[PDB]
């Protein structure tokens, strides 16, 4: 892919964060921690999951950016609707307002209803994810196997501005405690 040169500085939203979640000073990592991070309740946060949402609003152009998930056995990755729904229980979906892949249980799996079997023969360190907003496009690479194509919605009904998507994941095993974090350009 030649999507790199649409690069854009993205940046997480405290205040859509999840209270157990720590947000670095630069704002670009994210990690779960072992207890409510002393913040007050808001209608903007994820109640029920380690969610959080960029900063960055988009209602046109073309979009790149790039996740580590290094060592992660958990996570969602993705673009949003900024009107999805923050309380209680519900599925990643594009009927929900979320164009997102996952990694759960050793498999990688993309965010349809039903979700789909994701086929990826070296465990991405790295993920790409490029939006069209125009083309109604949202496409996921994996960085580690010289940008070889995850995933690709296509005729994405977004709806509305669109939001930078991300799930650091429970840490119930102890084995997914390490962070998001968004790479530099
Ligand atoms: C082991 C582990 O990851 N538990 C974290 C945890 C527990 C209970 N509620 C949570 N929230 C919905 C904020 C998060």
């Amino acid at each position: 892919h030649h999507h790199h040169h649409h690069m854009v500085h993205i940046t997480l939203d405290r205040n859509t964060a999840n209270s157990w979640l720590i947000i670095s000073k630069d704002r670009r990592q994210v990690r779960m921690g072992d207890t409510h991070q002393n913040v007050s309740d808001n209608k903007e946060r994820f109640s029920n999951y380690p969610m959080v949402l960029g900063a960055q609003r988009f209602s046109s152009g073309k979009m790149y950016w790039e996740v580590d998930v290094t060592q992660k056995e958990a996570w969602d990755l993705g673009v949003c609707r900024d009107s999805v729904q923050r309380k209680g229980q519900f599925s990643l979906s594009p009927e929900n307002g979320f164009w997102t892949i996952w990694l759960w249980q050793d498999s990688y799996e993309a965010g349809t209803s039903p979700q789909t079997t994701l086929h990826i023969q070296v465990p991405p360190c790295q993920i790409g994810i490029f939006v069209d907003y125009e083309a109604g496009v949202v496409s996921f690479y994996n960085i580690t196997d010289h940008g070889s194509l995850i995933y690709t919605f296509s005729e994405c009904v977004f709806a509305g501005p669109l939001r930078p998507f991300f799930n650091v994941g429970f840490n119930y095993s102890g084995g997914n405690a390490a962070p998001l974090k968004l790479c530099p350009l």
